[PDB]
């Protein structure tokens, strides 16, 4: 087609439909959710980013990045079929700055070999989530929470400057000193501007010692799970939770749990915890101390870390939400316990919740200033906890299974104002309509996100079903 003869004449590399490459390239992670694409191509370069790009403005087709590919909703694939998707995962590379150590890191790495490099080459790190296999792009221009996220923030908030293919193949830095409103959008709604070409990351020295940990939690009933979580928000929003602590309940129908990484040693983790403790009269357990990657291999839940293979297939199907919240009012920890009870331990398939511990006086999430980035939920007292709502089934996702979590999100929402809660476009659901998901994922700063579309994309040449709107002119 023409985007083929585009790609070939301006000597992109791509991944040839008839090859045996076509397959692992356009594969989503999400098996639920495959899109074929128009045409795949298949950068080692910003001049082949940039050349791809233009080819689908020339053509009359959309394009989208593909780093690590691991959108729930396949918006690496386009999110419907026939874009072209720009696969970066052979652009991997990490370089370390042994004098500043900031790391410039290509936009296919993905964060297991990312935190190898960091790590090995000189005891460095920034904060991002679990999941070796994720990558890079996707992850850190939408938030990126994970084990050190209360004491470090989210991925996003490491990035110090990135180079950027815009939709009409011109290149620009964005930093806080240049470009400065692409640097704020690019900071929690990245995929809607351009394709990030290179980013430059600060990092911390990585603790020397790292403590994982897990608390049982009764949660067999609903009363449990209303004294529980609600003496559980207090203490966060109390200034319960120290700087070093990051920690999130895991709930699944046979068993709740905290789980914690306390950046430091097990006797200061046992000091630490010993309120919440007494607090939920509850009692740690799998006590382990590690070092800095045996801490990320812990929580990793893969036996590949640093994985760079472009034959990399991790897959799975099912649908996902996502919510960001307040401290709860017991009529909604009652409704959403309720659920949790009589409905979720009942699906007969594989699903969990995460509740992240997020906000409160202690997070480094929650202390980066509300106009610093378009990542919305900055708030220490107004955003509190982050949600991750999965539900996998082993083989075919049922077309009625959708409601489960549909309903479970309508017990918070039911008794929360809008300005109380959002949602986290890294856990993309695509049950949004694209009005819905800009307003829930960006929220306030929406309006200004789609005046920067407008001057930068107002083709919309990087569309998916919940891209950003150009604003109106
Ligand atoms: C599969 C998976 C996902 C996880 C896991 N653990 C997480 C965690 O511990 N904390 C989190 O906050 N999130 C976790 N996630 C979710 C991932 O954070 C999200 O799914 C990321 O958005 C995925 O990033 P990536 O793998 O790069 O996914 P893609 O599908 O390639 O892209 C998503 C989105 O971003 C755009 N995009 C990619 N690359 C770029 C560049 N370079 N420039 C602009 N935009 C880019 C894509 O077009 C798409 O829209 C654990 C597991 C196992
Ligand atoms: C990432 O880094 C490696 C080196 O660390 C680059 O490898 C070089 O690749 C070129 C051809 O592409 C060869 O001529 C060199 O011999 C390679 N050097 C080494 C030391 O192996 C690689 O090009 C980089 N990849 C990307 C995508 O930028
Ligand atoms: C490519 O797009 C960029 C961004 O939309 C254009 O650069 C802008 O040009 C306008 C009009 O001159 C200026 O007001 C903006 O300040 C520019 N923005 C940036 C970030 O530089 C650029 O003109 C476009 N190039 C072409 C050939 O159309
Ligand atoms: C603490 O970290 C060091 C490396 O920094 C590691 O070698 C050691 O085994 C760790 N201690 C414990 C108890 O895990
Ligand atoms: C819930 O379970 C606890 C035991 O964990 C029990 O004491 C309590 O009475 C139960 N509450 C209800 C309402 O069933
Ligand atoms: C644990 O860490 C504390 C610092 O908070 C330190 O004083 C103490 O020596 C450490 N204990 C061990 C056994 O390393
Ligand atoms: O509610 C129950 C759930 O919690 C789990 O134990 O599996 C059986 C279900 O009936
Ligand atoms: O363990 C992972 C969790 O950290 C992330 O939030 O969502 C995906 C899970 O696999
Ligand atoms: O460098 C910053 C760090 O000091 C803070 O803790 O988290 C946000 C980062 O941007
Ligand atoms: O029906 C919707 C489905 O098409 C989408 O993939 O996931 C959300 C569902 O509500």
């Amino acid at each position: 087609a023409a985007i083929d003869e585009c790609l070939k004449n301006a000597k992109v590399p791509v991944t040839a439909r008839n090859s045996t490459e076509w397959k692992t390239d356009a594969s989503p992670f999400n098996d639920r959710l495959p899109y074929t694409p128009a045409a795949i191509a298949k950068p080692a370069t910003v001049e082949h980013i940039q050349a791809a790009v233009l080819c689908a403005a020339e053509v009359g087709v959309k394009a989208n990045p593909k780093s690590g590919g691991h959108s729930y909703a396949s918006f690496g694939l386009g999110g419907e079929d026939g874009h072209l998707v720009v696969e970066l995962d052979r652009m991997y590379n990490v370089t370390l700055d042994p004098e500043t150590h900031i790391a410039t890191v290509q936009p296919g790495a993905r964060l297991g070999h990312i935190a190898t490099v960091l790590y090995e080459e000189g005891k460095r790190a920034f904060s991002h989530g679990t999941c070796p296999g994720v990558g890079v792009g996707g992850h850190s221009l939408h938030g990126g929470f994970g084990f050190s996220s209360h004491s470090h923030g989210l991925a996003v908030d490491w990035i110090t400057s990135a180079d950027v293919v815009l939709a009409n193949g011109s290149l620009v830095t964005a930093s806080e000193t240049e470009n400065p409103d692409l640097f704020w959008a690019l900071r929690g709604a990245g995929s809607n501007f351009g394709i990030v070409a290179s980013f430059r990351f600060k990092t911390f020295a990585a603790p020397p010692n790292v403590t994982s940990y897990e608390i049982n939690l009764p949660w067999t009933n609903s009363s449990n799970v209303v004294k529980g979580w609600g003496a559980l928000q207090e203490w966060l929003l109390n200034g319960g939770m120290p700087e070093e602590m990051n920690m999130r309940v895991l709930g699944n129908a046979f068993q709740t749990q905290l789980q914690g990484l306390y950046h430091g040693n097990a006797s200061a983790l046992k000091t630490a915890i010993q309120p919440l403790l007494a607090l939920l009269d509850a009692n740690l357990s799998s006590v382990q101390e590690h070092d800095w990657m045996e801490g990320f291999r812990h929580y990793a839940y893969s036996g590949e870390i640093d994985i760079t293979d472009p034959g990399y297939d991790q897959s799975e199907t099912f649908y996902s939400k996502s919510l960001v919240t307040s401290a709860l009012p017991p009529d909604v920890l009652e409704r959403v316990a309720e659920y949790w009870i009589e409905t979720a331990n009942k699906v007969r398939r594989s699903w969990y919740i995460i509740i992240d511990m997020y906000g409160g006086p202690n997070s480094a999430v929650t202390r980066v200033p509300p106009g610093a980035g378009s990542y919305a939920f900055r708030d220490p007292e107004r955003h509190l906890f982050l949600y991750e709502l999965y539900d996998r089934s082993f083989g075919p996702y049922p077309d009625d299974g959708f409601a489960f979590l549909d309903g479970w999100v309508h017990a918070f929402t039911g008794g929360l104002d809008s300005s109380d809660w959002g949602m986290y476009i890294n856990y993309a659901d695509p049950g949004l309509d694209r009005a819905e998901a800009q307003e829930v994922y960006y929220r306030q700063n929406l309006d200004r996100l789609r005046r920067i579309k407008q001057q930068l994309d107002p083709t919309e040449l990087f569309y998916y079903p919940q891209a950003v709107e150009p604003a109106e002119v």
